């Protein structure tokens, strides 16, 4: 019985009228009844707890006295001081109170019955109280509230404007909000990143079509036997307390590989392709979210012995690791060791073993009469690299003999990508679900792509566009591609273009941060010595510098791949460990911290790194082959690229900058400085068809500026000259404005302004634009310095130098006339007006 359908036919409407948010409650709230909701009135918390305490009581078997009542809602249902985290915590960890009566006995008092799903007594009740809604009650307890909205409502406007006491709400885990023709879900959360409209997601059937009125979302998502799964068994709420729901694809995939066990074990079919199946979830889509979570759910069946997690050590990062702790402590690292592997395998009132490849890949080796192996055994494998995996497979195979496996990977290996190594069909079997990149994009659950050659180098074109492998891993060295000239023209337009592409510049917008990807130790030391040696430069100059903060990692190795590095400091040649050495001297220097380059001191910077990426205490990372394939920072946005990249190798790297976030992050910048255009094209096309670049791949400059339709959609979109030029002709001021039909007419044009601003300045050829915009003349060795920071020509000068923009005033005067015209919310109609509310802010 999955709860992400094959298959749905639309309700039909009745109608029976449907424009209003009281006739879409009227619906709701009767279609719920049809479904086997009880609806109750309740007026107050007092209404409220008095129905708990019957549903309780009718769970539990048990009937409380009224001072056992009051003590139970004191302490545990209700304690003033519990906050939104400590309901779900409540939900989701410490769901039973034991608890003890007046007469000293002990019993274990649930709020949800897990094990026995239908158990659970669900109700709604509506809004009591200027604004429609419907609250479902779980035993008595809040955990969905459906915010309805008038048809006109611009769903995203609405979520918005919205997002102790009455203090049981605290218990909500589930939000849902509709205007009838679209309905939407996003986890209640405090943390306020992943708060954005980015984060609400709309249900769907197993081929990922959604499904977005809200009649057909009540008979489907709504559903007690789907609900009660999403909010039990498909919520994650983690070990940084985020509460996540899943989204259909995920779910679809975690359901259909634990059916998929449950028959094979039936069928006593263990132990082949047959067995198991695969997962293609793209990149960046939460495939270590979702692989985890159904190797945990995995071990709810009784049947199975062991479910092993694993995990490439590659991969790992410190939220990622912290995560593994919990149920595999120091047994998750990038170390060679089996001890702590092993040791696990020992433990019993246990059933979930995570574990690296590089670690279960070694055990096996050893290792030959362990009793797992005639165990009944699950394998779930997050996107392991393909080689360690290989020889994985031999021994796993050769060794384990009632197994069942499961692999999702973004980025499969096909006959035609094979070459080495066993297709994934050929390891898995059938894929059991797939959810590929243009899904993703157009769920807007990934981020596209903008990606140039920084072509402003002419002395080492020619160098940049080799494609000769031999030639290319001949040239690196510092005649050619670590050429001292090449390091310091790249670094230094870097450092002059940060800001600009992170989104630092009218600061104090906080903004994002970025990695630069190279090829070798060698080039890693020639950009960080120069990173170092240019910001002292600047930092005499100007002095008024605000210097970024710089880091650097790596060891050792040694198509598409990613070459391994390990991490055991003593595999490096002594200048290379040599030069890490006083790097992360610097780094304990500038963060208080102690490591060092003993194995144990590097898995420790290592971890430390991670984090201060994630949350930007550090600008730049520089990196050779590391947290290029598994790393997860949202407030990531940009990588710099001076690498060979292809294939699969490059969809991974890239991707570091795909995670949503809000509607200040509108893709990933890819800069280049080798020509890797070919190498993009060829990747996304194998991982999808002929078509698929035009979906992944940001437009041109000239293609914002001037408008084009988006043959995805086709939305035509103007034109941030067009744009511009209606402001103008429509709107200067104040007089133009005052009308409120012209203020709608204004708020839904600057609207677009404002979007087409913030994609546009991650386009040099805006920049330079905008920078023009100072000078001037003389100038003019402020017109020379510019010429040579912006690469621009006389002859380009001269172009640029009446394309005109509207002045930095007429801008702030229309901003704040916007802002003006949001805060007097709360003819004409208005229902339909979304304000860049995340753009503003920023
Ligand atoms: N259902 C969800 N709800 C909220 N956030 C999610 C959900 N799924 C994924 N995310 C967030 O999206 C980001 C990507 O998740 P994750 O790292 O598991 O993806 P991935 O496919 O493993 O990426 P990679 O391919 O780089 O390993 C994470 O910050 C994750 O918390
Ligand atoms: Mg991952």
């Amino acid at each position: 019985n999955f709860i992400v359908l094959d298959k749905y036919i639309k309700a039909e409407p009745t109608g029976d009228s449907y424009q209003s948010e009281s006739d879409l409650e009227r619906e709701l709230i009767q279609d719920l009844r049809n479904q086997g909701y009880e609806f109750i009135s309740v007026k107050s918390q007092s209404a409220m707890l008095a129905n708990v305490r019957e549903q309780l009581q009718n769970l539990n078997g048990v009937v409380f006295n009224d001072s056992e009542w009051r003590r139970f809602t004191e302490q545990y249902l209700d304690n003033p001081s519990d906050g939104i985290l400590d309901k779900t915590r409540k939900i989701h960890i410490d769901y039973i109170c034991d608890f003890i009566f007046d007469d000293e006995r002990l019993e274990n008092i649930y709020l949800i019955d897990k094990k026995n799903l239908m158990r659970n007594k669900v109700q709604i009740i509506q809004q009591f109280e200027n604004r429609y809604d419907v609250t479902i009650l779980v035993n008595g307890l809040p955990l969905v509230q459906i915010e309805l909205k008038k048809r006109g409502v611009a769903i995203r406007e609405a979520f918005n404007q919205i997002h102790s006491e009455n203090s049981l709400f605290k218990y909500l885990q589930l939000f849902v909000i509709s205007n009838g023709t679209d309905t939407r879900y996003f986890a209640n959360t405090t943390k306020r990143d992943k708060n954005s409209f980015d984060f609400t997601m709309n249900w769907a059937k197993s081929d990922n079509t959604l499904i977005k009125d809200l009649k057909d979302f009540t008979a489907t998502c709504f559903q007690k036997h789907t609900l009660l799964n999403v909010l039990v068994n498909y919520s994650v709420f983690d070990s940084s307390q985020t509460l996540l729901v899943m989204r259909p694809y995920q779910i679809a995939a975690t359901e259909r590989i634990l059916w998929k066990i449950k028959s094979s074990f039936t069928a006593k079919n263990w132990s082949k392709p047959e067995s198991g199946g695969y997962i293609w979830h793209t990149t960046g889509s939460g495939k270590t979210l979702t692989s985890f979570k159904a190797a945990r759910l995995a071990t709810e069946l009784d049947f199975i012995d062991k479910v092993f997690f694993v995990v490439d050590r590659k991969d790992l990062d410190y939220q990622t690791m912290k995560e593994y702790q919990r149920f595999s402590p120091d047994s998750v690292n990038g170390s060679e060791n089996t001890a702590g592997l092993k040791r696990n395998l020992d433990k019993d009132d246990n059933k979930i073993i995570v574990t690296t490849i590089q670690k279960l890949n070694n055990l096996m080796k050893a290792e030959s009469d362990l009793p797992v192996y005639n165990q009944q055994v699950v394998f779930i494998f997050d996107e392991c690299h393909r080689s360690q995996f290989g020889e994985a497979q031999k021994n796993l195979k050769k060794k384990f003999k009632r197994y069942y496996q499961f692999g999702f990977t973004g980025t499969p290996i096909f006959p035609e990508n094979a070459l080495g190594s066993e297709t994934t069909a050929s390891v898995f079997g059938r894929e059991l679900h797939s959810y590929v990149i243009t899904d993703a994009i157009r769920d807007e659950k990934v981020l596209k792509f903008k990606v140039d050659y920084n072509d402003v180098r002419p002395q080492f074109k020619s160098l940049e566009t080799e494609t000769d492998e031999k030639k290319l891993s001949a040239a690196e060295n510092q005649q050619a591609f670590l050429h001292p000239m090449r390091i310091q023209e790249i670094t230094q337009y870097i450092l002059n273009n940060f800001r600009q592409k992170t989104h630092r510049t009218f600061p104090g917008s906080k903004g994002f941060n970025a990695m630069l990807a190279v090829s070798s130790v060698d080039a890693a030391k020639a950009y960080y010595a120069t990173f170092k040696r240019l910001q002292e430069e600047a930092a005499n100059k100007s002095a008024t510098y605000k210097p970024l903060r710089i880091a650097t990692i790596f060891s050792f190795a040694a198509i598409g791949e990613i070459s391994d590095e390990t991490f055991d400091t003593s595999a490096m040649d002594s200048s290379a460990k040599e030069f890490l050495d006083a790097a992360i001297r610097e780094y304990n220097s500038h963060f208080k911290t102690n490591f060092s380059t003993d194995s144990n001191g590097f898995q420790n910077y290592y971890r430390d790194l991670a984090q201060r990426v994630k949350n930007q205490d550090i600008d730049l990372l520089i990196v050779v082959g590391m947290f290029l394939t598994g790393f997860d920072a949202p407030t990531l946005n940009t990588l710099f690229v001076d690498k060979n990249l292809r294939y699969h190798g490059l969809m991974q790297a890239f991707s570091r900058t795909n995670r949503i976030y809000d509607a200040t992050k509108t893709f990933g910048n890819i800069v280049t400085f080798r020509d890797l255009e070919r190498s993009t094209i060829d990747a996304i096309t194998l991982f999808g068809d002929k078509n698929t670049k035009n979906v992944v791949l940001e437009k041109s400059y000239t293609e914002y500026m001037e408008g084009f339709t988006d043959a995805a959609t086709g939305e035509a979109k103007r034109g941030f000259m067009t744009v511009v030029s209606e402001l103008e002709q429509r709107f200067p001021d104040p007089t133009s404005i005052e009308s409120e039909k012209e203020k709608k007419d204004f708020v839904k044009l600057f609207g677009e302004y404002l979007r087409a601003e913030n994609i546009l300045q991650n386009y040099d050829e805006f920049a330079t634009l905008k920078a023009l915009q100072q000078i001037d003349l003389s100038d003019p060795v402020a017109v020379e310095k510019f010429k040579a920071e912006h690469y621009v020509d006389d002859e380009k000068f001269a172009e640029l130098q009446t394309i005109r923009l509207p002045a930095d005033r007429k801008i702030q005067d229309y901003r704040s006339a916007y802002n003006d015209i949001r805060d007097w919310q709360r003819t004409t109609d208005w229902d339909d007006v979304v304000f860049e509310v995340d753009l503003l802010k920023s």
